[PDB]
C-alpha cells in the first residue's frame, strides 16, 4: 500500500500471442506492475508469491485457469481479493461468467466485443459483481 507494490498484474498465457496480446492492451490501460509468466500456474503461482491485484491470462486450459485460479484463490485470500481475466483467440463470455459464478472475486473476458471487455474492466475497476 506504500507504492504500486499493492497493485500487481499478471499476464500469463499458453501463448505469447494471447498474453503479449493482453499484456499489450493491459499496458495500454495503465497497470501498476505487469508480470508475465510461463502459463497458468507458471504465472498464477508467481502472483501468489508476489503481490497481485489483477490477474490476466488466456482461456486455455493451463495448470490453472479461471476455474483453477478461482478455486486457488478460495484457498488464498491474497488472490481471493484479486481479479482474473480469461480470454481466448476468440471469446468465451460463458467461460468468464462461469468463473465469476464459480466463486471468483472478479473475472473479466476479452471477447470480440469491446462492449463486454470494456464494460468488463469497467466492472473490475468499478462494478465488482
Amino acid at each position: 500500500m506504500s507504492l504500486a507494490e499493492k497493485i500487481k498484474v499478471l499476464i500469463v498465457d499458453d501463448q505469447v500471442t494471447s498474453r503479449l496480446l493482453l499484456g499489450d492492451a493491459l499496458q495500454q490501460l495503465g497497470f501498476k506492475q505487469i508480470t508475465a509468466a510461463g502459463d497458468g500456474e507458471q504465472g498464477m503461482k508467481i502472483m501468489a508469491q508476489n503481490p497481485h491485484h489483477l490477474v490476466i491470462s488466456d482461456f486455455n486450459m493451463p495448470k490453472m485457469d479461471g476455474l483453477g485460479l478461482l478455486q486457488a484463490v478460495r484457498a488464498n485470500p491474497a488472490t481471493k481479493k484479486a481479479a482474473f481475466i480469461i480470454l481466448t483467440a476468440q471469446g468465451d463470455r460463458a467461460l468468464v461468467q462461469k468463473a465469476a459464478a464459480l466463486g471468483a472475486n472478479n473475472v473479466l473476458a476479452k471477447p470480440f466485443t469491446i462492449e463486454k471487455m470494456k464494460a468488463a474492466i469497467e466492472a473490475v475497476f468499478g462494478a465488482l459483481k
